[PDB]
């Protein structure tokens, strides 16, 4: 009988380990420890992926180049909202589960969001521990 907050925690945790595998994973999580968002850039098609990845399935080639993503350009792509905690208590501040993206970068980050969240809004990263927490002013 686990509720939606724990379910979402579980999904985000499962993903952490998927992203962790390999040298790109290592760059990504090391980057978070330095308050950076690290992506990788395929040299063949120029796509930039977040979280960083070591292979480009579009080109069928290894990716070797890592790039720092401009964290100030994060935006809310889509989200859902959770109004109550897992015991049924109404939250003072609803919790949002958001896909946060960056312009011209493939992928995104599944994050917790709080504030005046709406689609397209700029997101400021408050915590770089996984899963990330962002706010919308
Ligand atoms: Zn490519």
């Amino acid at each position: 009988k686990e509720g939606s907050l724990l379910r979402w925690y579980d999904v985000m945790e499962a993903e952490r380990y998927e992203y962790t595998v390999g040298p790109a994973g290592e760059q990504f999580f090391n980057g978070l420890k330095q308050n950076k968002i690290i992506g990788s850039k395929c040299s063949k098609c120029g796509r930039i992926f977040v979280p960083a990845r070591s292979y480009c399935e579009h080109c069928f080639v290894k990716i070797e180049n890592y790039v720092e993503i401009n964290k100030d350009e994060a935006y809310v792509d889509s989200y859902t909202i959770i109004y109550n905690d897992d015991e049924g208590n109404k939250l003072a501040q609803p919790v949002y589960i958001a896909l946060i993206r960056f312009p011209n970068i493939e992928g995104g980050l599944l994050c917790y969001a709080e504030g005046n969240v709406k689609v397209g809004a700029k997101a400021k990263i408050l915590s770089f521990q996984w899963p990330l927490r962002v706010k919308v002013d």
